[PDB]
């Protein structure tokens, strides 16, 4: 509607996306070139340095467990559950999520959080590794692929996604935006009142548009090349899952499983 | 109104927004069937073998008091998905280590699932599969023993725990503080526990003097009604150890093995 109120609800956006993601992509972007305050990520790039980080990283997924690639898996499911209770929180301060059915908020929640994460995961990423336990690590990307099959290709994907949606070099007030813009998409399945869900996109997508504008002038169809992101960030999800799908035939604790029965 | 008591009314409008979320059969709910104020909410009364038999078909030649006791199981085993679920959303619940919180869902599934048996429990019987059926005390006294002991206990604290009148934003509060007990064996970090708790048990107090200002010291007796769940489970384990031993021919669920495994 107005310029100025797509302006308040960009800030809105903003200072919850801070309040709700404790490490942000500017202090990611700090820890992967140097802040000039040394404090550098205890680096993983072999089985030697693994076994070292979690005698000094304060690792709380360290449970009795026998293989080294299944202890990776565990960790990086570990986060994914602090995420998603992340952006579930982030999701409420959205103007008009709360107001919209309690079975739609749990829907968009479901089939959001997934693409969410992996648009975040971006923000810790560069073509030679990811930062792990808030920023404290950094495992690199080749001891990642180097594990054993099929535990070696479920990071590849995020890596080439990350290096060409980085490459838009976008900030933490345009990802904030965006990411609410995918929370309150109206075609997830099993939603019961989708008008409403549209209507505030519609209203996020304006704020996105005008923010990518102001944010970067020189950038022509920057908006247009985020949308066409999104396309990529659901064929990632869907190859996720179908790999995802593999497990449980190769890691065969019973209340251990329900805290992580999805992802 | 103070900023203070803005933050705990949040916490307490989280919490009872998770738990609506969490458990599709609220007390609110439960108590528009038992009250029979309608004619699409009118449940079947199971009361003896006939009517048992009458109720089939509701949304294995078995014995009947092993049958029961096998839907008593798989009732138990969704709980507990469903109470890990709301664990999830408790504010710092999922940022604790691993194994902490699978002690605490370990020794407090049993404290909470008798809790809400309250809600759908009144003086003559207990809501049954997704609250379609009712079946009454004297039908479940009546099995063979040891399976007619199995339910009185319940009964006799859902009455007394019923007279508090609690409503679902109450036992919202009151099952996160049974969720966060610092107190449960094997715990590895009890400081972090206790400070959620303290957060939780702050907004417990002012929820329950504001949905219950005529209510002299709710908050004091509500945490009293502790030692009576503490007493259910002891009992329950202790029948449990009969038939493991006198009904050899069948098994607990192992979601529900690895909950008594030890403690
Ligand atoms: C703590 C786990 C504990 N579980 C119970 O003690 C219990 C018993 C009966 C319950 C329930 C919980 C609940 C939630 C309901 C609604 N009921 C009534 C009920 C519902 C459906 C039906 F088919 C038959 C029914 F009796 C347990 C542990 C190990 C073995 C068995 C039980």
């Amino acid at each position: 509607m107005e310029s100025a109120d797509l302006r308040a609800l960009a800030k809105h956006l903003y200072d919850s996306y801070i309040k709700s993601f404790p490490l942000t992509k500017a202090k990611a972007r700090a820890i992967l070139t140097g802040k000039t305050t040394d404090k550098s990520p205890f680096v993983i790039y072999d089985m030697n340095s693994l076994m070292m980080g979690e005698d000094k990283i304060k690792f709380k997924h360290i449970t009795p467990l026998k293989e080294v690639a299944i202890r990776i898996f565990q960790g990086c499911q570990f986060r994914s559950v602090e995420a998603v209770q992340e952006i579930t929180e982030y999701a409420k301060s959205i103007p008009g999520f709360v107001n919209l059915d309690l079975n739609d908020q749990v829907t968009l929640l479901k089939y959001g959080v997934h693409e969410i994460i992996y648009t975040m995961l971006a923000s810790l990423m560069n073509k030679d590794g990811v930062l792990i336990s808030e920023g404290q690590g950094f495992m690199t990307r080749e001891f990642l692929k180097s594990l054993r099959k099929p535990f070696g290709d479920f990071m590849e994907p995020k890596f080439e996604f990350a290096v060409k949606f980085n490459a838009l070099e976008l900030d933490d007030s345009d990802l904030a935006i965006f990411i609410a813009v995918i929370i309150l998409s109206g075609d997830r399945p099993g939603l019961l009142n989708v008008k409403p869900i549209e209507d505030i996109q519609d209203n996020l997508l304006q704020a996105l548009e005008l923010q990518l504008k102001l944010n970067h002038p020189e950038s022509s169809q920057l908006f247009a090349k985020l949308l066409q992101k999104m396309t990529d960030l659901r064929q990632i999800v869907t190859e996720h899952v179908q790999l995802l799908q593999v497990i449980k035939k190769t890691e065969t604790h019973p209340l251990l499983q329900e805290i992580y029965k999805d992802l």
